[PDB]
């Protein structure tokens, strides 16, 4: 239950997560999972809860993240921390990429 | 042992990791730590081992990563997975940013 050492964008498949949202599962094992998520402008990251701890990084674009109801617009270079079981989501104000990281792995992304 | 919800680049301090390497510890708890690491051209990520699982994402620039001796040049959009206790390092071929994620947290980055 792990990935290859080197995960190259041109060698990994993009998965359509939803309308305007694509993703590439990158390096992971059972305890850590790094996911690249490409958002189009207006794409909505539906609000969800999960026991997995999550730390996200904004590579590019502009997002309105909401965590536990607290809202804040975030942009490239910013990060967001989502403690276990918190309700969280996002709305892409400007097309860009998010790196979503998880502990433990999100087994539903693989299976 | 956790960070604020929203970690903004302009509100977080940059730490000089080494010659040509700066970093911002972003969202983390005890089980997951996301670190932004800004490399200058020629900067060297010294080879190290640690039981922590690590998944890295190349935001920008060009790097020669080495993992368990296997070498591969990586660029924006690529990822690298480093299993516990593997020897790994990097050399920045073009100035850019790496997102280093860890499970469990790297307590030596905080303390
Ligand atoms: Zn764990
Ligand atoms: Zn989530
Ligand atoms: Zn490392």
């Amino acid at each position: 239950t792990c990935s290859k050492v080197f995960l190259l964008e041109n060698e990994i498949s993009w998965e359509q997560v939803g309308e305007g949202i694509q993703r590439q599962i990158l390096g992971y094992d059972g305890q850590l999972m790094l996911v690249k998520v490409k958002f189009q402008k207006g794409a909505i990251g539906n609000a969800h809860e999960h026991f997995h701890s999550q730390s996200t990084y904004v590579v590019s674009g502009v997002f309105e993240f909401h965590v536990n109801g607290e809202k804040k617009i975030v942009k490239a270079g910013d990060g967001i921390y989502m403690e276990p079981d918190v309700l969280h989501g996002c709305t892409c104000l400007e097309a860009g990429i998010l790196i979503d990281t998880f502990s433990p792995m999100r087994e539903d992304f693989i299976n």
